[PDB]
């Protein structure tokens, strides 16, 4: 377990999303009402006008994808001063987000009970069909097209089947209000939850979740996974990003 450095900065860090892109640079947004997307390669990226950011994600491109609650979605393509807002519709305090390898964005629409999509080009969204979700917070999406989202408020997290667009319950152990979460190439998911500070993982298939050995940890918010399978958490509580580095068998990827 390692604290990432991330110093040489006036402001809290205040993180509130983690994202790892190809190169291993981490990205955190800084949660205030200036808000921030803080990258470590430490410099603050160019966005304007972020106002309690929250989820974010980076496509394999290097395209930084970001939600906060002035209720929109902004992109930073890699290098570029100028942002652009995605044509998003009637989002309400939009929390997680997460993109596709074919660069659809997914937005959990946590104060209107929905998951939204935007095909890429796109400028009409798709409401996915979930059903009964309350106060939704993080979203990921696999390699196949399976879209997982913390359904905070029912203590519960839901998985969209791509093959038969049926809805199912992932049967985490005992989760309690799920916060963050991400899945990695193996079909993982990872979660973390506002009731216990613990990050929590469950294999493709397994029917019982575990618990992984962080130490410190206070008020985790958001999860993060590399091509290593590194974990990487944003521990709101203690400023911090910590990492959690994957057993040597993991190190190869291509």
């Amino acid at each position: 377990q390692t604290v990432l450095p991330f110093t040489g900065i006036d402001f809290r860090l205040s993180p509130s999303g983690v994202a790892v892109d190809s190169a291993g640079n981490v990205y955190v947004t800084s949660e205030g009402m200036y808000g921030r997307v803080v990258k470590l390669a430490t410099t603050v990226l160019p966005f304007n006008g972020l106002y309690q950011p929250q989820g974010l994600a980076v496509d394999g491109a290097g395209t930084v994808y970001v939600t906060d609650f002035n209720n929109r979605v902004v992109t930073l393509a890699a290098g570029s001063n100028n942002q652009t807002v995605l044509p998003f519709d009637g989002l309400n305090y939009p929390e997680g987000l997460a993109v596709d390898t074919q660069g659809a964005v997914y937005v959990a629409d946590r104060g209107n009970n929905r998951v939204v999509k935007l095909a890429a080009g796109s400028k009409t969204q798709t409401v996915l069909p979930f059903t009964g979700l309350n106060d939704p917070d993080g979203v990921a999406v696999d390699n196949s097209g399976n879209v997982y989202v913390t359904d905070t408020d029912n203590n519960r997290v839901v998985k969209l089947e791509a093959e038969s667009n049926n809805q199912v319950v992932l049967p985490f152990t005992d989760i309690t209000a799920p916060w963050g979460i991400a899945v990695d190439e193996a079909g993982t998911v990872y979660v973390t939850e506002h009731n216990t500070n613990q990050v929590v993982k469950l294999l493709a298939g397994s029917t019982t979740s575990t618990v992984l050995p962080f130490t410190g940890l206070n008020t985790p918010l958001a999860v993060a996974v590399d091509s290593d399978r590194t974990v990487y958490v944003a521990d709101r509580g203690n400023d911090r990003v910590v990492k959690l580095t994957s057993l040597e068998h993991h190190h190869h990827h291509h």
